[PDB]
């Protein structure tokens, strides 16, 4: 049956959650809502509980709510954030206005771990391995994260990793000397073309390098500065990639730059495992068609001690035909309601 709910003012709003969730404590800002830590008495797990803010105030918002719910309900992988629970105090569609999402509480993110410092090679192997394991899974469902960065990567005490916030930033927050842009592939940063899944492999490259050196790979002070930093390392594009830049505007700007050759990565990453160097070179390729994929990278010699072809699963098919669908608010809200009602908890 329907559990009993109790009310409690947290942050600015009134939170109405089932009794099973106790000791609710405001933690931080999440994707499109505020998060609380709580103790789930049914499972014994410490959980993060997100209440979405105005989930149905516009078509843009309503579809976004449906999208996040659809995405979280699909993901069943060790290295990817999963949904423990989803609930509404509403007893019917007509009184349905709020959505709460529940996942595992994570200890820290990857920012806190790096902490200006170099990590050991074996720690880097393990963390990148897990990211690539989760990405293989995500990509096999034709889902792109689009915004991988250390703050989207949560790790527990055992250095066990989960990927957060996939498949979902305003112009202002991508401006200047900001971590929100430092991990973005150049084709997406400057909208060169219709982009694919390998945008995420570029991000892994930036993260891996940061874990190896303890320093941001491309700490651009703005879009242009960052592009220059990128092209100094990987070289200016050739005719081949230029043809693929469908924006006539961007292609024209690229051509104005003095041609630069690719740098030697062994001289950039001094003291690093030659196998780590090799992988970085295959990840940080300017032409996205030629980047290593997650499945391919898992088989790279650098991960020899973790790689297991029989323990690197793919996803069930993910139907995202709704993405090209135009619906009314109430229609997106009804679809969202069906998804809440039909939720079945994990083992
Ligand atoms: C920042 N964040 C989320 O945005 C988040 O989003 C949700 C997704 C689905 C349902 C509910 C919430 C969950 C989450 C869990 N755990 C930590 N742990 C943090 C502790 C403090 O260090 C950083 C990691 N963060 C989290």
């Amino acid at each position: 049956e329907r559990p009993t709910f109790y009310r409690q003012e947290l942050n600015k709003t009134i939170w109405e959650v089932p009794e099973r969730y106790q000791n609710l404590s405001p933690v931080g800002s999440g994707a499109y809502g505020s998060v609380c830590a709580a103790f789930d008495t049914k499972t014994g797990l410490r959980v993060a509980v997100k209440k979405l803010s105005r989930p149905f105030q516009s078509i843009i918002h309503a579809k976004r709510t449906y999208r996040e719910l659809r995405l979280l309900k699909h993901m069943k992988h060790e290295n990817v954030i999963g949904l423990l629970d989803v609930f509404t105090p509403a007893r019917s569609l007509e009184e349905f206005n709020d959505v709460y999402l529940v996942t595992h509480l994570m200890g820290a993110d990857l920012n806190n771990i790096v902490k200006c410092q170099k990590l050991t090679d074996d720690h880097v192997q393990f963390l990148i391995y897990q990211i690539l394991r989760g990405l293989k899974y995500i990509h096999s469902a034709d889902i792109i994260h689009r915004d991988l960065k250390p703050s989207n990567l949560a790790v527990n005490e055992d250095c066990e990793l989960k990927i957060l916030d996939f498949g979902l930033h305003t112009d202002d927050e991508m401006t200047g000397y900001v971590a929100t842009r430092w991990y973005r592939a150049p084709e997406i940063m400057l909208n060169w073309m219709h982009y694919n899944q390998t945008v995420d492999i570029w991000s892994v490259g930036c993260i891996m390098a940061e874990l190896l050196t303890g320093r941001t790979l491309f700490p651009g002070t703005d879009h242009i500065d960052q592009l220059k930093l990128i092209l100094r390392l990987v070289g200016t594009p050739g005719a081949e990639l230029l043809k693929k830049i469908s924006s006539e505007s961007a292609r024209n700007y690229i051509q104005s730059l003095t041609q630069m050759p690719k740098m030697n990565f062994a001289n950039v990453f001094i003291g690093a495992n030659p196998l780590a160097v090799d992988l970085l070179e295959k990840m940080l390729v300017l032409d996205s068609d030629k980047r290593i994929t997650a499945a391919q990278a898992l088989a790279h010699a650098y991960f020899a001690q973790y790689h297991d072809p029989d323990d690197e699963p793919v996803a069930d098919p993910y139907d995202q035909s709704f993405e090209s669908r135009d619906l009314l608010i109430d229609e997106w809200k009804s679809l969202t309601y069906d998804e809440v009602i039909s939720f079945v908890p994990p083992p």
